[PDB]
């Protein structure tokens, strides 16, 4: 079930954090996997050397996508190697905290450009490069709509227009019958989750967060992979449009 | 690869329709199955069988589960056949169309009774029998909340609640490691899409609806369920995903 | 000098308004200028004061009688309240009971208990009142923010007996569009009334309680009737009228 | 009641459509009001004087709301000209329509600009000069969440990061007892509505979208504002209003 043999998948911000088991997991299920980094080639030839091991084929391309022309690149030289792309994953992402009054230009802008101005135009390449039938996923926050954390105003709308984007999307990626759904991922352990959770020490915060969800433990990067799988297979088809929350019953 | 191996499942209203392709799929991925339903043997019948003919085990077990005490024995005899339940999913439903004006205390009664009373005590009694690390699976529709389908009142408040539901059973239901979600269905194509599409060109046209120009089909939603039921979909809890392909 | 949202010359009812929001969802509505049906089933007394208290800032008010978990004293609530003041504009759905419990635990008699009067009950009394109605009305019924908004523990029958009211006001908007009459919900989050210190629960004295409940608000104060009325009086008004579907939370953006 | 004698309001590109009548309907409830417009000075003039002729002070400030800079001025500006400033009103209106494929690097950086970028900074520079228990109000979109026009994808965004903010917003500013809420438009008759029909033949025909059969006008919207806003709506924080009258 859920296999994809024989396709070729693309995920951003794939040598660290949950992107890396979205791709490793799409691998497992037998995809050829473009591991997109843009800071940590050391772990992006890790996860590619992974995806090999457990008898799959992978490269990884490095391009910064908050440069616009640099995912056009990436997306024209996945499809010049692997021969087509059908699954692209919008992983890559960042965290920023501070109440209303001290969000600077700066730091609004460094957000956005990533968290959803990047996504918007990794979602556009993906559609023009993508085959029929083909999958696009994006990454929102459940910071978006379900949990509203103080000083924590930016981040939590440059993902709310990722659950926007999407329900959209799915409309004007029919012509294609392309999928479009966003995974919005909560208390997962990364750098990124324990660089919030202070909001002791990590390990220390990290136990007592495995209380918010009744299941009684931590949201992992293995957790969200697991549903893109799903979602990126023809299994899972009928999802199509929606803003699927992987938290585990937290608050 | 997420089966579901030496795991036993329970489907109720699995004779006919989505919940017997939720039944068939969780045979699929090799669980044992009960096949529950009411005034359809013969379907629940073909169903046991096709579930044996893809090398599992099942059984057609009656139950009327608007009647909380045939829920009881329901559950009570499923555990007493394959010696445990892991999987409980809540299928059973009815429809209805009136404006507000002509909506009769039968007809209140009629749909509650089992779309929302019935599914709370599935609920409740597949907590009590079930194993650690279970899953429970409620059915809602999409015209919960996102539709606004006229003459449309009743139904969706007897599924608005199944939403309401999963989201605090998520938090009573842990202390048994039990994930609970629902799926909220579109308008797949079965007994009841017909009986409420207001000839065959009814059909026709509603596959147009959806980006995908294609209906919704009972299997295309038994898949959701089958993931949220696997150890991998644990993750996914207090969440009930809608499966409309996007249609509008 | 513009004043706005009044309701003179109008003629409403609410059910549950001898204690909580309802009282004041009356008084306010009577504030206002409308003629308000009190309507109460086990506080008659209390009734009569929200009914004086009404009369005192010089509009008229009755209290009827009627328990809105059966639907012939539904019907009778209604045909009297016209039998009295002639027509009937607004119609409000504020009666409504509490339950904690395990779902493990939770009997067919409280499920019933809770459901016959939270939403059966709320669903017959929004039928007699689009049937009662002038055209032009408007139907609020109550809900609750742990209906979606909040995922409380043991909370369950409460949240889903709420959370089908939710599902109600989005097609009545429709059903009842044919006499051009706009149905919304109010959601009541942590309004101070006998069901709020009944959950308070969950050693420490209520107010105890509330003094700490307060910190919960962004704004650090409680809910009170007074705040909920206050939008119920907006929904209603002429003024109200795009306001058409939706459950409006009224907690304070609280946590 | 209902009233805003003593309070000083903003209302950004109020010259034309709904912020306009945002502001003529704060100076009827008795607010003073800062009028704010960039391109359109002989409509930000109707305002103030129809806002001056029904008892109320005016005055027109210009900003870029898309420049940070020219937001902060304006604000300065505000509180200089009346000593105060309560209320604060978000209305940013720039439509664009299209497929994911043919929208542009340009058109994001434009569109986003102004209904994200500055609204956002609109917020902030708003908190940073209100009288503490003041306001802040954003406007958003039904096509933000409730609906999905084939073409909106970039619109949508730009005003559903709006309903988060809001969220959020009502926690920070809750440390001045500022409330923030988004109201969050339908279809309603102005310059941009015109502009996206796609005559009054399209106009007919869209009065019958809502169940009410008619159009939504500017004051349908105003008087909600003019509700959120005025010292009773308290109680309403951190929340989206959709204000279509029940249109599908
Ligand atoms: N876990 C959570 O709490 C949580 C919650 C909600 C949403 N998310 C979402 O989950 C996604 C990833 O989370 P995470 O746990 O992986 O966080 P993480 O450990 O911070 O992951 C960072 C990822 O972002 C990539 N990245 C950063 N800047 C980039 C750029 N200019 N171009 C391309 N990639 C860039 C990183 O690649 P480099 O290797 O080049 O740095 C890395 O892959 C984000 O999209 C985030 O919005 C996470
Ligand atoms: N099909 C759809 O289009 C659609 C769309 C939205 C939502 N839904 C929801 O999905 C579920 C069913 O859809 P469907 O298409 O499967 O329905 P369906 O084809 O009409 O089938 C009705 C199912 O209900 C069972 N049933 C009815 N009353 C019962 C009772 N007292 N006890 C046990 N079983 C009973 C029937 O089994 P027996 O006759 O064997 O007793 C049959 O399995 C419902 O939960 C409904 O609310 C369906
Ligand atoms: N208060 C909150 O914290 C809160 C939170 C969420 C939701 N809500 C919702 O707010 C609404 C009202 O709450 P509340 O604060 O008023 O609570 P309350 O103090 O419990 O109010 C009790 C009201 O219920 C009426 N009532 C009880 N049984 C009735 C029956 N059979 N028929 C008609 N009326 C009946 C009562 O009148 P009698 O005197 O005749 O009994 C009284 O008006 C409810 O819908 C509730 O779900 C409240
Ligand atoms: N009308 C609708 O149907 C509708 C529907 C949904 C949402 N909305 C939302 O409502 C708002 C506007 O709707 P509308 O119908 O009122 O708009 P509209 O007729 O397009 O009017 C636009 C207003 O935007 C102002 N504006 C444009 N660029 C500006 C800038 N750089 N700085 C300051 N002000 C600027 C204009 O000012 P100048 O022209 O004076 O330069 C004018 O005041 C937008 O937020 C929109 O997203 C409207």
């Amino acid at each position: 079930p859920g296999r994809l043999d024989g396709k070729v998948a693309l995920v951003t911000g794939s040598g660290r954090g949950i992107g890396a088991a979205v791709a490793v997991h799409l691998g497992l299920l037998g995809a050829k996997v473009v591991v997109n980094y843009a800071n940590s080639p050391t772990h992006a030839q890790k996860v590619v050397d992974e995806i090999k091991q457990l008898g799959s084929d992978a490269i990884a391309i490095k391009a910064d996508v908050r440069q616009v022309p640099e995912i056009v690149r990436l997306f024209d030289e996945a499809v010049a190697h692997f021969g087509q792309l059908d699954i692209a994953v919008s992983n890559s992402g960042v965290v920023s905290f501070g109440h209303l009054k001290d969000v600077t230009e700066e730091e609004f802008d460094r957000v956005f450009s990533l968290n959803t101005r990047g996504q918007f135009f990794v979602a556009r390449e993906a559609y023009k490069h993508l085959n029929n039938g083909g999958r696009i996923i994006m990454t929102s926050s459940n910071t978006s709509r379900d949990f509203s954390v103080p000083k924590h105003s930016l981040y939590s709308g440059s993902k709310g227009a990722i659950d926007s984007f999407v329900r959209i999307f799915s409309k004007d990626c029919g012509d294609k019958k392309i999928t479009v759904n966003a995974v919005a991922p909560g208390g997962t352990v990364t750098d990124m989750f324990h660089d919030v959770s202070q909001h002791y020490t990590p390990e220390e915060r990290q136990k007592m967060a495995a209380h918010a969800s009744p299941l009684h433990r931590n949201g992992f990067p293995e957790d969200i992979a697991r549903v893109v799988g799903f979602l990126v297979s023809a299994e899972g088809e009928w999802i199509n449009g929606k803003v699927l929350t992987v938290d585990g019953g937290a608050a």
